[PDB]
RNA sequence: AAAGAGUUUGAUCAUGGCUCAGAUUGAACGCUGGCGGCAGGCCUAACAAUGCAAGUCAGCGGAUAAAGGGAGCUUGCUCCUGGAU
C-alpha cells in the first residue's frame, strides 16, 4: 500500500523508580486507492522510529474492501468498544463528509462518497477499528441467496 | 420545476461535564470617515408642548344688490328690466 497516512501519535509513559520512562505511540492507516486497507499502531522512544513501525505493521494486516466504486456499498453500522461508527453512499459531488480518524481510513480505501459520522467515543484507536469492521463486511453481488437480487 | 478539537491521569481506556471553531440578529458598544442601490429602524415605560377625516348648493337664510340694460344727479352717486356670479 502507497498512500500511507498518519492519523495519531501519542506520547505515552510509564514509571520505575527513576520515574517516568517515555515512548510514542503512532496509529497510522496504510492503503492504495482501490479497496486495499491496513491500519497499524507501534511504538518507540522517538517519533519517526514508531511511525516506521505503525506503516510496517499497516502493510501486513490489509483487508480487501468489496466497495461499490468511490463509494461505499450500502449505509452500514458498526462500532468497537465504546466507539460506534455510521457510514453511507453518497451521490457523486460529495467527498469525505466524515471526519478524523473515519477520514483517513476513508481515504485510503479510495472511495470518495462517505457522508460517516461517529458516536460515542471519539478515541481514534477504537474508531479505526470501528470503520475498519464496516468495510470488512460489506458485499456486493457475494450474497450466497440464489438469486440475481 | 450530517466532519470535530481542548481539558480529570505518571500513562490508559471508559463514563461524564465544561470550553471552542460554526451559522444567525430590529442588535449594542469599541475603534474611520468613499459611494450607490434596495431595505430596515423605541425590543425598554410610561406623561405629553405644538402642527392630520369632510365632503355634497341637489334645503333655507344670508352676501352680491353683476360688468350688462337703464333712470336720477352726470360718470362721484343710490334704486333698478333684472339682480348675476
Amino acid at each position: 500500500g502507497y498512500i500511507e497516512k498518519l492519523v495519531q501519535v501519542n506520547r505515552v509513559a510509564k514509571t520505575v523508580k527513576g520515574g517516568r520512562i517515555f515512548a510514542f505511540t503512532a496509529l497510522t492507516v496504510v492503503g492504495d486507492g482501490k479497496g486495499r486497507v491496513g491500519f497499524g499502531r507501534g511504538k518507540a522512544r522517538e517519533v519517526p522510529a514508531a511511525i516506521q513501525k505503525a506503516m510496517e505493521a499497516a502493510r501486513r494486516n490489509m483487508i480487501q474492501v468489496d466497495l461499490n466504486g468511490t463509494t461505499l456499498q450500502y449505509p452500514t453500522k458498526s462500532a468497537h468498544g465504546a466507539s460506534k461508527v455510521y457510514m453511507q453512499p453518497a451521490s457523486e459531488g460529495t467527498g469525505i463528509i466524515a471526519g478524523g480518524a473515519m477520514r483517513a481510513v476513508l481515504e485510503v480505501a479510495g472511495v470518495q462518497n462517505v457522508l460517516a459520522k461517529c458516536y460515542g467515543s471519539t478515541n481514534p484507536v477504537n474508531v479505526v477499528y470501528a470503520t475498519f469492521k464496516g468495510l470488512k463486511n460489506m458485499q456486493p453481488e457475494a450474497v450466497a441467496a440464489k438469486r440475481g437480487k
